[PDB]
Order: C-alpha cells, then structure tokens, then sequence
C-alpha cells in the first residue's frame, strides 16, 4: 500500500533541486515517479522546499479547496515550484511535458494525526 501521505510526497515533493532543472526535467519526474503509469496524468506540480516547510502549510491560511472542502490551506510565502503539463506531441505511452518553473503560494488539502499534506490543490 501507500498511505495518502507517502503519495503526495512521491507526485509532488522535489527537494533536490532548488528549481526545473532543464526542459527534460518533467519528462524524467513524470516518469521517474510512476506518474505516467495507467496514463499520461496531464498535468502535476512539484515543489522544490523542504518536506517541514511543506507540511507547514498545513497550520497556515486556510481556504476553500476547490471540491467544495473546508480542509485546503494556502502557503503566506511563495515556494519554488515547476509545473509539467501536456505536450502535442505526447502519446501514451510516450508522454511528452512541457516544464516550467515559478513561484507561487501553492494550496494543499490536509488530514490525518499528524496534520499532512495529502493533496495538492493549486497554486496561486
């Protein structure tokens, strides 16, 4: 199994690098983190802070997710992120990304005892 935890950590979480490395850096993560499995999932976010800086988020401004939840809390600072979406060209199995990198305040949903990021939301 995999707790809801360990999943957002494996889809979202890349402290190694301070930002997208390259524009082959989505087409390595997708794959080398089981995202382009099943499919190719069409877009997903990384971000590039630490694991405490991220479960942080948790305790900060909380928001309305965008289902409807009340459990969704918004970082008070921007964070290194890269965004990996689609290409034209991209054919299961052959996914393609486009990779970009920004900073912005990310969104993430919230459960569990300990409180932890279990979804990400959006970034704004």
């Amino acid at each position: 199994k995999e707790t809801a935890a360990a999943k957002f950590e494996r889809q979202h979480m890349d402290s190694s690098t301070s930002a997208a490395s390259s524009s082959n850096y989505c087409n390595q993560m997708m794959k080398s983190r089981n995202l382009t499995k099943d499919r190719c999932k069409p877009v997903n976010t990384f971000v590039h802070e630490s694991l405490a800086d991220v479960q942080a988020v948790c305790s900060q401004k909380n928001v309305a997710c965008k289902n409807g939840q009340t459990n969704c809390y918004q970082s008070y600072s921007t964070m290194s992120i890269t965004d990996c979406r689609e290409t034209g060209s991209s054919k299961y199995p052959n996914c393609a990304y486009k990779t970009t990198q920004a900073n912005k305040h990310i969104i993430v949903a919230c459960e569990g005892n300990p409180y932890v990021p279990v979804h990400f939301d959006a970034s704004v």
